Order: structure tokens, then sequence, then C-alpha cells
């Protein structure tokens, strides 16, 4: 029968973004304000940095336009074993479906130097690198950005919000629903869209 498709996002979903990023930050700009994971709020680190101080949105974004920013983030806990035991279910297909930043130079080759590196080279022909996860389609989309658009306005994914300090306090409207972690009961969700 049909094999269930499943889309998976990297950065806050896989690979610790926001934590890699406090980080390095905090290492680089000991001088400057920064913003504690619990008090993120919104999608965009740059944009609640600008806020905080002029000059602070450029120092942020210099931070994951930095060569190793990528590939040196950590995975998040359980992550790595969870997606492993989905790509290997019956009648499931996994896909990495992830985006770059605008500042080329690193990144796509360090995304797919941690996933080699995580899931082994035989798992690269997973990876979809895209700036609009609209037109990939899809059974289910796991992501934490909450609001998720593109040049298709009917996706055919079901988006699932996976949590993350920047939308743990959001209120979404029926149906939509949330992964709390990988931790959380993630074959319940996949198996709710099967035949
Ligand atoms: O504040 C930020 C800035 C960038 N990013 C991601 C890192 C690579 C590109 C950007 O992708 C966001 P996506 O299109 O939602 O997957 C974030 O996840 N948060
Ligand atoms: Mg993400």
């Amino acid at each position: 029968g049909r094999a269930l498709r499943v889309l998976v996002d990297m950065d806050g979903v896989l690979a610790d973004f926001e934590g890699g990023f406090l980080r390095k930050f905090r290492a680089r700009f000991p001088d400057q304000p920064f913003i504690a994971l619990e008090d993120r709020r919104g999608f965009w680190v740059s944009e609640q940095y600008g806020r905080l101080r002029p000059g602070l949105s450029e120092k942020a974004i210099s931070i994951w336009e930095s060569k190793n920013f990528f590939f040196e983030l950590e995975p998040l806990p359980g992550a790595v074993e969870a997606v492993k035991e989905m790509a290997s279910l019956q009648n499931t297909d996994v896909f990495i479906c992830t985006s770059p930043i605008k500042m080329f130079k690193y990144c796509p080759y360090e995304k797919y130097a941690w996933v080699e590196k995580y899931f082994g080279p035989d798992f690269l022909e997973q990876i979809v690198l895209t700036r609009d996860k609209t037109v990939v389609s899809a059974d289910l989309l796991i992501d934490d950005r909450p609001d998720i658009t593109g040049a298709e306005p009917t996706p055919s994914w079901e988006h699932v919000l996976f949590t993350a300090c920047h939308n743990q306090h959001l209120q979404l409207q029926p149906p939509r629903r949330r992964l709390h972690s990988w931790a959380d009961d993630w074959k319940a969700i996949l198996d709710s869209k099967r035949p």
C-alpha cells in the first residue's frame, strides 16, 4: 500500500539551534546583553535581539553565518534515535526538510555533513533543502516554526508544531497539534495519518 511520508525539520527539531546560538553568542560577545531561552519569544532570534539593543541583530546573525556553527550544533535529546526508528518503520518514508540561511558559504555543506555524522551516508538522499516547504508534498511536517507559508496555499501535509522555547506559550487554533519533544508519542501522530 501507500507509504506514509513524513518531513522533519532540522533547526529546532533535530539540531539545537537555540542553545548553540546562545552559547556561541555569549562566548564571542560577553559584553552584550543576551536572551535566556526561557525568555525567547517569536520565531526569529535576530528580531528579538534587534529590540534588545541597536546593533545586536547584526551581531546575532554573525554567529550563525560563522564557519562551523551548523556543523557543531548538538542533537536535541532523543531526536537521532527517534528519526532512525521512524525511518526503519514499515510503510514510512522520512525526509529532512530544512532551509539554508541567506549567506550560503557554509550552511548547506555543514547541514549535509551534520546529517552524515548522525545518520550515516545513506541518509543523505533523504535531505530536501528549500526555503519553501509548502511545495514539498507529504502527509506530515514536524517543524518548530508556527506559521509556515509559501507558494502553495494548500499544502498536502499536516503541520505538527514541535515545541521550542520561542513557541511554548503559544495557543494554537484547533485542530492544530503539537509534538512536545522526541520523548512524546510521535508514533501515535504518524499512526493517526495512516490508511
Ligand atoms: O532565528 C532563526 C534563524 C534561522 N533559523 C534557521 C537556520 C537555517 C535557516 C533558518 O530556517 C528556518 P525554516 O525555513 O523555518 O527551516 C532559525 O531556525 N531561527
Ligand atoms: Mg526549525
